[PDB]
Order: C-alpha cells, then structure tokens, then sequence
C-alpha cells in the first residue's frame, strides 16, 4: 500500500513546535490506518494534558486530508501510553547529536 | 473566600454540549483554587481523547477569567482519573429524572 508510505511522509513534514522534530520520528505517532476513504491515526503529545487548541493534531489532520481518496481523517490523541524521549527514532537521535 | 463561591457560580453556567448540564454538576471540576492575580482549575471530559479544540475548558477559562483580581487562568484538562456518569451531584438525578 503506497498510499501508507505516503502517509509517513506527509506525517515526516510535521513538527512538534516545542522539540523541533518532526512527530514520526519523536515516536508521536502510535498507530495509522489509512483505507480510503477513511483515513485514522492514534497519537500523543510530548507534554501531559489536553491542550485549549490541539495544533499538532490539527496539523496531522490537515496532512492525511491530502492524501488521494481519502476523505475523512480520524485523529484520536491519547496518553495512553504516555510518551518520553525513549520514543525517539534512531534517525531523531543522530539528528540531536546522541 | 467569596471569589471562591463566585467561581462556582460562574462554572455553574457552562454547559457540556453533549449532555445538556453544566460542569459543576456533572462533576467534572477537580480541583479549584482561586489565589489573585492566579485562577487554578483541574477538569476532565465527557467522553475520552483530546479534541482539536477543546471548547468546553475555553468556555471554563472564559468564565474564570471574569473574576475580579484574576488576569491568568490556568485550566488543566486531565482524563485521571476518568470521569463517568457516577459523578453527578444530587441535584443533578433531579434534574435528569433518576
Ligand atoms: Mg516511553
Ligand atoms: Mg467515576
């Protein structure tokens, strides 16, 4: 399914504003299905509790949408389980400097 | 502390949207500390995950910040612990019927 390997790039352009990273390779990203038209993604935040205006979940939102033939996006944020910089991608890390 | 009793009674008119009660008697407020120039409150949801925007904890801000000698409203949004319908107050049963 190419469309899923397009998915993750899309996903690669978005960025967590407080860690500079983008939120695949931060390990934000815990689940993604993507069958047109219906496109769904659990994910979590790098801090705890919900904020007043979810702009990193809009953002992802906003970036499935364009995949072709989907036309809805399901983005469930959850905190179950709960995130820490253990998360982070292999990549993310040489990124860093680790 | 009668800012105290003000803020409940300002919480008292905010409505979840779903349920058609106000958060207070749905109980949905945790925690509430009311220290000038600082306004503190811990909630959770009715239902579970974060949404894109979280309208309800808005509307909470939006009522607190009109206490006097407030001018910062800190509004925590927590799923811990998870809130059902065992939280209502009395008067709420009233009102619903049971
Ligand atoms: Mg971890
Ligand atoms: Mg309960």
């Amino acid at each position: 399914n190419p469309l899923e390997a397009q998915a993750w790039a899309l996903l690669e352009a978005v960025y967590d504003p407080e860690l500079g990273l983008d939120v695949v390779n931060l390990g934000l990203i815990y689940d993604l299905v993507v069958e047109p038209p219906r496109a769904y993604v659990r994910m979590t935040l790098t801090t705890p509790g919900c904020p007043l205006h979810d702009s990193l979940g809009e953002a992802v939102r906003q970036a499935l949408s364009r995949l072709p033939g989907v036309e809805e996006v399901e983005v469930e944020v959850t905190f179950e389980p709960p995130w820490t910089l253990a998360r982070l991608s292999e990549k993310a890390r040489r990124l860093l400097g680790w």
